[PDB]
């Protein structure tokens, strides 16, 4: 939208539901559902396997948002 930021933080915290996509660890490439963050530091992807539906909390910095 507008080039300056509307305050001094965005909201670049991602919404329940959202796809995200890992960029570290062996489950890299593999797309994950935000099952519920439990704070913005760490928050919980849910990793989809062709075996089954696992879940697992990673870092926000361990992945990132499509």
């Amino acid at each position: 939208g507008a080039m300056g930021p509307k305050d001094i933080v965005d909201p670049a915290t991602p919404y329940p539901g959202d796809k995200v996509i890992i960029t570290e660890g062996a489950f890299e490439g593999f797309q994950a559902i935000f099952t519920e963050p439990d704070g913005e530091a760490r928050s919980m992807l849910l990793l989809n396997l062709i075996n089954k539906e696992i879940k697992h909390s990673v870092k926000n910095t361990e992945f990132r948002k499509l």
